[PDB]
Parts: C-alpha cells; structure tokens; sequence
C-alpha cells in the first residue's frame, strides 16, 4: 500500500456520492457537510456555509453511512 | 490546486473571511495576499498567518470558482 | 528506512484482523480493526468506520502480542 | 507562489527594525524585532534574544503598517 | 547522512536495551524499551509492543546516561 | 533566507561555547541544559542526563546569556 491509493478513492467516493460526513479536527472541533472538492492539501466542505479545510488539521473523517470502495 | 483559486477568489473579490487557527483561535479580515506558505490578513491591523497553523477558512458569504 | 517497520506492522494488523487501539495526538482513543491504509491515512473499522490521518496519530496499540515476519 | 510573500515581509520587518508580536501555535506571545531568519527559524531580538521555529508560529503581527515591497 | 545523530542514539538504546521514557507532544508519557525503529515510527516494548509515530514525539529520555 | 543558514550557526554556537539554554516545547513545557549536538531533525540536550529533542516539537530556544553570531 502506498501514496494516496486509499485516501483519494475514499474521498472521491464521498464526493461523487454526496455523502454527508463529519470531519473531526485535531483541535477537537467538529465540521459537517459534503465534500465538494479536494487535493493534496485541502478539502472543500459544503454546508449551509462552505469552507476550506486544511488536511494537516484533520484528525478523522467519519461518513454518516457505510461506504464501499472500488 | 483548489487552494489557489479559492484564496485568490477571496482576495480578488475582497471577501470577508474567518480563519480558524489550529488552536481554536479565530481571525477575521480580508485576504490581502498569500503565497505557498503564508496569508496576509488585512483588518484594522494587518498580519501574516502561517498556513500550517490554519484549521479552516470560512468565507462570510458563498463563493464560486470558475 | 521508514517503511521497513511501519508497513509490515500495519499490514500484519490488517491481515490478522487484530483489534487495535489508536491514540490520537489530541489524547482521544479510537478502537477497531485496520481495514486498509496508505502512506497518509488508515481506515479503521468498528461499528462505525472512519478514515484516520496518520499525522494525527501518536501511537497504535494492539490488543495482543503481534510478531513481525 | 513560494516565499514571494514571506521573504519580502520578514525582510522588510528586519530591515526597518519594526517591533512585532509573534503568536505561537500554543497561544503564547513573543515580542521584539526580527534580527534574521532562514527557511526554518526566526531570530527574535529583545532584552533576551531567542530562536523561534517557524513551524511553531501561528501569526506575525507588526506594531505598525508595513509597505509590501521588501 | 540525514540521521547522523538520531539513528545511533536510538540504536544504542535498542542495543543496551535501555529503559526509556518517550514524552509525546500532547504531554503523555510512554515507557518501555526501543525494540526497533525506522524513519517514521518507533516500536516501543512494554507489556506489549506499541508503534509510536515520531512526529508525535516531543522528547526521548533514557533512564540512565548513554554514550554515543 | 535559505536553508539552515541561520539555524546551524546559531545552534553550532550554543554548542561550541557550551551555553546553558532553555528550550520551550510547543506544549508549553520547558527543558534546560546544554546543546551537546544536533542534526537535521533532533537536538541532544545534555543535562543529568542527555535527552533527544525533536525539532518539530520545539517552539523556541532561549540562551541564558547574550550570544553573538559569526560575521
Ligand atoms: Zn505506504
Ligand atoms: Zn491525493
Ligand atoms: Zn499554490
Ligand atoms: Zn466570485
Ligand atoms: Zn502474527
Ligand atoms: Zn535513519
Ligand atoms: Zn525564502
Ligand atoms: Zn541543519
């Protein structure tokens, strides 16, 4: 296992399938919404209010319903 | 990147944003300028922010990238 | 030299479905099984599955002895 | 855009011996003048001089406005 | 080089099987013996082996003095 | 402006002249001792006794007395 071989498809699936996710920050704050876009550094989280999240600040990404990866 | 168009949009359009630090602290103002590692946030006081200490950037209003 | 320990270790936990505790850098403790992982993240399965960034992990503690191949 | 903003800013602050406050990621506030810097550290001069790792800095806040050109 | 200090330091602790304290950036204190290590993690053996990410480590403190 | 052009001379100086220093960690903690050595990633802090410190965990290094740098 190497590179983003898991992260990319995982996030890309949450995105393509517009899955409601909770994103827990290292500082203990919880964000919620849908992944609109992402790259090596950040994730765009769309909600009542959209926002750009730095991945280096993310602890865990918890999908609201189970997700199967290709 | 997603980061560059995003921030440059906020800059160009002078969008009021809230930057939450990696320690919970919130900063408010406008993205005056930025490079790969820092952002200049202009308010009644202008200040340089290290991206590495940012958790999330939240625009006051919705924005769209071309 | 960076992978020679980490990957065999994570893979072994994965292959043998060993229950692990994953302590986060903010002091929170997660539990489950290592379903998959790459260079940057780990997929942890419990009743509720979740993706964990390695950069937020301090330590990984298996529920029982794990021998490296 | 690389250091295009960071170098000029820091170099300007150093050149003009501008008083600054440096807030660390842990909320701690340092104060004094930027005497020098490299890719990783800043030398902050005051009654006590000290070497600050950039990785530990949240924000750098000048005591007065600065003109952008290095 | 890249590791001219870190490697010999950790290797010596691994060889002499010296009991060490590993303080994490978040305060917590781990204890045991360095069983093995690579560039990014340390395997710390106590009641059972735990893998410690180097990025989360503040300081490594041996129970007794060590010569490089 | 590039590399450890400042970090190395400074750290090398503290080591050469065996200056007592305080090293404040990102978590607030404060370590004291003398810089015995360092490389790209860590600093060896000689006290009673020697402690390896990750640079990634350090916020600031404060010498006990003023320190001049070469040229
Ligand atoms: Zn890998
Ligand atoms: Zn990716
Ligand atoms: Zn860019
Ligand atoms: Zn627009
Ligand atoms: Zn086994
Ligand atoms: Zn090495
Ligand atoms: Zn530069
Ligand atoms: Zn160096």
């Amino acid at each position: 296992s190497k590179g983003h071989s898991l992260q990319d498809p995982y996030l890309n699936t949450l995105r393509k399938e517009r899955v409601p996710v909770s994103i827990y920050l290292v500082n203990g704050i919880k964000l919620q919404g849908q992944i609109e876009s992402f790259d090596q550094f950040v994730i765009l989280l769309k909600n009542t209010v959209s926002q750009m999240v730095y991945k280096a600040a993310i602890s865990t990404v918890v999908p609201s319903r189970p997700v199967r990866l290709p």
